[PDB]
């Protein structure tokens, strides 16, 4: 369990806060920092909501810190979004999961003066991949469970595609596997410029959790709105 945990706060970006401000050798801090941004009871302790936390199934993108130094103010500065299907996981018919992705996209374009377009080819602004292991950008998935996805935010070249591992099982949520279109949803957020929220109903909760509610919330729209 200690294992799991050191490599959790990690991989988030605790660990490097709680070493930038002296705190460094117990893990105790970086707990902290851990249950702030989970909005999880802040006791310091490897306790069990923690362990749970830890343990749930989640989008890879760092909580404190980003992946890389990125390029550019990490808004998008045009207003038509294209994006590329590169190509498909085999877990649902190519028709359901290009459906998947307008409806997250559509998500998005309500509340924002974007419009999201697809497009065949690499100039698109978002290009979207299934992929597993290592894929293509040093960035590698874990197999089943854990991680299910990550994006980059707006920019050029790798900024602003979203990628989705292919070792989870991806349906819509109903009966098995992981909803695409939840995932989906929260990945584009990132593919917008927006960073993980701390409100645990929030679509930008790193966590996933499935609903058959709508997915956005307040904290979402206010989000995007203090963006664009
Ligand atoms: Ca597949
Ligand atoms: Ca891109
Ligand atoms: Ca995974
Ligand atoms: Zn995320
Ligand atoms: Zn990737």
């Amino acid at each position: 369990d200690r294992q799991l945990a050191e490599e959790y706060l990690y991989r988030y970006g605790y660990t490097r806060v709680a070493e930038m401000r002296g705190e460094s050798k117990s893990l105790g801090p970086a707990l902290l920092l851990l249950q702030k941004q989970l909005s999880l009871p802040e006791t310091g302790e490897l306790d069990s909501a923690t362990l749970k936390a830890m343990r749930t199934p989640r989008c890879g993108v760092p909580d404190l810190g980003r992946f890389q130094t990125f390029e550019g103010d990490l808004k998008w500065h045009h207003h038509n979004i294209t994006y590329w299907i590169q190509n498909y996981s085999e877990d649902l018919p190519r028709a359901v999961i290009d459906d998947a992705f307008a409806r997250a996209f559509a998500l998005w374009s309500a509340v924002t003066p974007l419009t999201f377009t697809r497009v065949y080819s690499r100039d698109a602004d978002i290009v979207i991949q299934f992929g597993v292991a290592e894929h293509g950008d040093g960035y590698p998935f874990d197999g089943k469970d854990g991680l299910l996805a990550h994006a980059f935010p707006p920019g050029p070249g790798i900024q602003g595609d979203a990628h989705f591992d292919d070792d989870e099982l991806w349906s819509l949520g109903k009966g098995q596997g992981y909803s695409l279109f939840l995932v989906a949803a929260h990945e584009f957020g990132h593919a917008l410029g927006l960073d993980h929220s701390s409100v645990p109903e929030a679509l930008m909760y790193p966590m996933y959790r499935f609903t058959e509610g709508p997915p956005l919330h307040k904290d979402d729209v206010n989000g995007i709105r203090h963006l664009y």
